[PDB]
């Protein structure tokens, strides 16, 4: 049993619930919040923008000094980080960014890297301003992550389109 509450059930192991990931990460503090985070760790905007300033940007500062030792991620990869006020943990992942040219397949060795943590709290990756389908992010969570996921959908029309078309 854990904490998160209101979420569908997709299934065996992803779940899903239209909800602010900051308001959804501050009231459960989960082990793991996921960010959908850039190769510089540059927390400008989407969801990244929004748990940065949530942080205060701590985040950001924290993130600067494990660029500067480092150096940039890899598009698919992640790191963790601390999760400031908002989780223990962020296991920060960068999805490609459609809006940039990166390869949709990396999508797939993005979500991998949910494997290594039990739980967590996610958005979807590469979905908002990365410009790919959520339909499809969504498919490739569940075809490839094996450990327990709650997704935080934003917005509710994205949301409710997201179930009815769930198969």
């Amino acid at each position: 049993v854990n904490s998160f509450s209101g979420y569908l059930k997709l299934t065996d192991n992803v779940y899903i619930k239209n909800a602010d990931i900051v308001e959804e990460a501050k009231k459960v503090k989960p082990t793991v919040v996921v960010n959908a985070a850039n190769v510089y760790l540059k927390h400008g905007g989407g969801v990244a923008g929004a748990l940065n300033k949530a942080t205060n940007n701590a985040m950001q500062v924290e993130s600067d000094d494990y660029i500067a030792t480092n150096g940039p991620l890899k598009v698919g990869g992640s790191c963790v980080l601390s999760g400031h006020n908002l989780a223990k943990h962020c296991l920060h992942v960068v999805g490609p960014n459609v809006n940039k040219g990166e390869d949709i397949q990396l999508l797939k060795s993005a979500y991998e890297n949910f494997n290594q943590h039990e739980v967590l709290l996610a958005p979807l990756l590469s979905a908002g301003i990365f410009g790919a389908d959520p339909i499809h992010s969504l498919r490739v969570c569940v075809d490839t992550v094996r450990t327990n996921v709650y997704l935080a959908v934003f917005d509710k029309n994205l949301y409710d389109k997201l179930v009815s078309s769930f198969l």
